[PDB]
């Protein structure tokens, strides 16, 4: 109890869900900052292959941990950004929370397609449809290629669910969970971009 990864997450997300509903939606940089780092341990149940999107994930999470210090919500810090002429920047607070957005949505549609999955022990399919849909537009054709590589160095379905601590029941309760709480916050941020006109594409 409380070494459920899968569960730290579901709850964290369940809060800014209620939140981005809400009217008058305000995104506290800590809380939105914390939530994105209790994925970094969903890494860590892949192989070592992965490590370079961990630590590419961690450090972006990082600064936003660290952004979360002196910008009070997320609006806010793209503001800032824009007013300082860096939204594109490389490391910039909000081009992190762009590729960030990205990983929420990874995570989202990896676990659609693992719930759907039910009945193959192999993470291939789920994690290389999802990858499509969600990176690929985005990475170039070596980290493209780099990624289909560390495909096969994945573990099996059963695996994964015992590194994560949950039987299938439980899994695919607190999966769809966050499948369910991610959602409306994705469409938040890429609105968040788009009606300031920034665009979701870079
Ligand atoms: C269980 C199935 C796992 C499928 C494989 C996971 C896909 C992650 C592959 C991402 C490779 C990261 C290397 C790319 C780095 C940069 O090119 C870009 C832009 O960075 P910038 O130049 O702006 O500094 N980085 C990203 O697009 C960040 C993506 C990392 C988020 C990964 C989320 C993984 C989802 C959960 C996996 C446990
Ligand atoms: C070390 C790996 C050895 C395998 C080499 C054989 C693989 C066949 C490569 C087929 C050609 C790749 C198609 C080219 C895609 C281009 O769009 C991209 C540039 O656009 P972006 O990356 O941003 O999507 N091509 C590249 O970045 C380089 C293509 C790599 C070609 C093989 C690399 C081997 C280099 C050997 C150097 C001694
Ligand atoms: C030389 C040693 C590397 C041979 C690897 C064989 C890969 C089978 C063919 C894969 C191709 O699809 C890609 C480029 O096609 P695209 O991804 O655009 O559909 N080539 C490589 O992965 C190399």
């Amino acid at each position: 109890e409380a070494d459920k990864p899968l569960r730290k997450i579901s709850a964290a997300f369940k809060k800014l869900a209620i939140i981005v509903n809400s009217p008058n939606p305000e995104v506290p940089v800590t809380q939105f900052s914390h939530a994105c780092s209790l994925v970094s341990p969903l890494f860590g149940c892949l192989g070592i292959a992965f490590k370079f999107a961990e630590m590419n994930y961690v450090a972006k999470v990082d600064d936003l941990v660290r952004a979360s210090s002196s910008i009070s919500t997320l609006v806010v810090m793209m503001d800032k950004d824009i007013e300082a002429d860096c939204v594109r920047k490389a490391g910039s607070h909000t081009r992190n929370l762009l590729r960030v957005k990205r990983g929420l949505d990874m995570v989202k549609v990896l676990f659609e397609q693992i719930i759907a999955s039910e009945g193959d022990n192999s993470l291939k399919d789920p994690a290389t449809k999802s990858y499509a849909q969600v990176f690929a537009p985005h990475h170039g054709w070596a980290i493209r290629k780099a990624v289909s590589l560390g495909m096969y160095a994945l573990p099996t379905r059963a695996h994964l669910l015992n590194m994560l601590k949950e039987d299938e029941a439980a899994a695919k309760i607190h999966m769809q969970s966050y499948v369910n709480s991610s959602a409306p916050l994705i469409t938040y941020l890429d609105n968040l971009f788009l009606s300031k006109q920034l665009g979701i594409d870079w």
